[PDB]
């Protein structure tokens, strides 16, 4: 467990990524008309949340959510409805993709007018189970990063920007 | 508000529903041989769980879960995996159906083994959606019931009986 | 993990002791004229909720809240407040005493009339931590229990009487 | 309910509040030599929590809680364990202080090293009860903010600065 971390991503350019990915979804949703809610999963995406919502130009509600990731479960679930409503759900990052899948569907349940996903990074690679995502940051190898929301042994989750974790021997 | 607590249903009664019930969901499961499982949606179904657990001669295991009643949150999830398993929703009372329709799809994403639902109390009357109730003790006249887990206001959960409330008398 | 299970505690004599508690209980509380609420502790109490609460004379709530038995965290809170009433906490089982003591110290927080606690078994022995404990059903040696709320494996939680497991070679 | 919104505190000048904040927590902190852990109160803290993180020099876990606000039940634990660890309570705005007097003795039962709390916004002339606040970005007036994680009838998080809602107007 010996390491270091080292920058892989500047947080300026995570800024930017994030700006274009705000004026992306702003377009895609500006004229819907109904509310609009982003549904961050917890812990992971707090700080992508945050400033991502920041570049959203449309007038829409911040929840929350956290799941459990055999089965699915909700830790903590959403403290308003979405029902007939346009749903973003904001994750950090995305790689088996079953939390995502299983979380998709759940709040499917709830006959929102629309379900996307936002994430912020993408681990195609890894992928188990096949679940759409209409907006990603960053598309990366199955590397072990950390920041921005993604932690290592409770460690670096406050990172400004997403760096690789060198585990040297 | 000024109201009375007549006896709809009394304890002996129940006792003996409960009994039968015991024997019937024994047959219908006693020759699956995957692991079973009987949620009971609290609060107002942790005395019936009690007793009807008690009633099943087959191996099972019993979980918990409480939902909300706009869109149907969940605000304690199982401890359980049902994955595979089959499960027994145990409830005090279905009228509308909207609920346990609800809390019946949510299970179901998890991939049961099997998926069935037990009310104690049925208000057929009041039923809004159509959802599938494998075993009922009783299907009852649109009464304010309390009682047997059952409340009115926080109150009258702990009657041994199903009683139903007058008022202005 | 090869057993058997041989009733230590039958059904009838658990009746008869809780019917007992619930006089002490009742006689303990009947003139307080403030509101009253049992919390039980999940899972474990359920079934013991279920039986004890019918045997209390007094009018009262019943809430449920469950704990993660390093730190005591709570899964899930009471649905309803505490403040100024009687409060009995009820749970299956105290050993340690640690979870016990931890949600106590968490409910005094909340500033009820009074704090008590009923446990159907008590395992002196192996208690860690001095907590007061009002109202118990059984002390027992350290034996392998089960049944009444009590698991094994995620078994026997429904078993109508408190038996113990052998461990079969 | 008919209103406007207009700026109380821009945006760059909470960025800068922030930096200064994160220099003074990271100086209180970087010789203790324990864990360090942020707890932000859901929902309205999660964008302060993503700035301030970032401007602690410190290596520290990040965490969430969400509670009520008349007893203050926790509707959303802590996933990390605070015994022996110095913790940052991360606050949005502190008025009453109510909940997080509260807030902070449920946690202080866990014995963590250290327990401090840092709020963004104070409305001193709001106080009714005396709660230790060791870090506050603005003592600011009574007025109803909105923006920067705060809402109004869930509305408005998303705005980069603070705000105050006119009426009527
Ligand atoms: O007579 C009643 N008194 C109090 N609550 C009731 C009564 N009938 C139904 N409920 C509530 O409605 C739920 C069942 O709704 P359903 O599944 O939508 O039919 C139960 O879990 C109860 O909490
Ligand atoms: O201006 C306001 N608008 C909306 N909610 C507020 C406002 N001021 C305080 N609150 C709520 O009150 C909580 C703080 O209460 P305290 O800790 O009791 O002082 C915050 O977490 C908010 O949720």
């Amino acid at each position: 467990m010996k390491h270091t971390v080292e920058v892989m991503i500047p947080e300026a350019e995570i800024k930017a990524r994030i700006a274009e990915l705000g004026r992306q979804i702003t377009e895609r949703y500006k004229d819907s008309g109904s509310d609009m809610v982003l549904v961050g999963l917890l812990r992971g995406s707090f700080m992508f949340m945050a400033d991502l919502c920041r570049e959203v130009q449309v007038s829409h509600e911040v929840d929350f959510m956290t799941a459990s990731s055999r089965d699915l479960k909700i830790l903590k679930d959403l403290d308003e409805d979405i029902r007939g409503k346009d749903v973003l759900i904001v994750e950090d990052i995305i790689d088996s993709g079953n939390t995502l899948s299983k979380v998709r569907e759940i709040l499917s349940l709830r006959e929102p007018k629309s379900l996307a996903i936002c994430t912020l990074l993408d681990k195609p690679s890894r992928r188990e189970v096949n679940v759409p995502v209409e907006f990603i940051g960053f598309s990366i190898p199955d590397e072990f990063v950390v920041g921005y929301g993604i932690d290592y042994a409770q460690r670096y989750r406050h990172l400004p920007y997403i760096g690789k974790v060198i585990l040297l021997d």
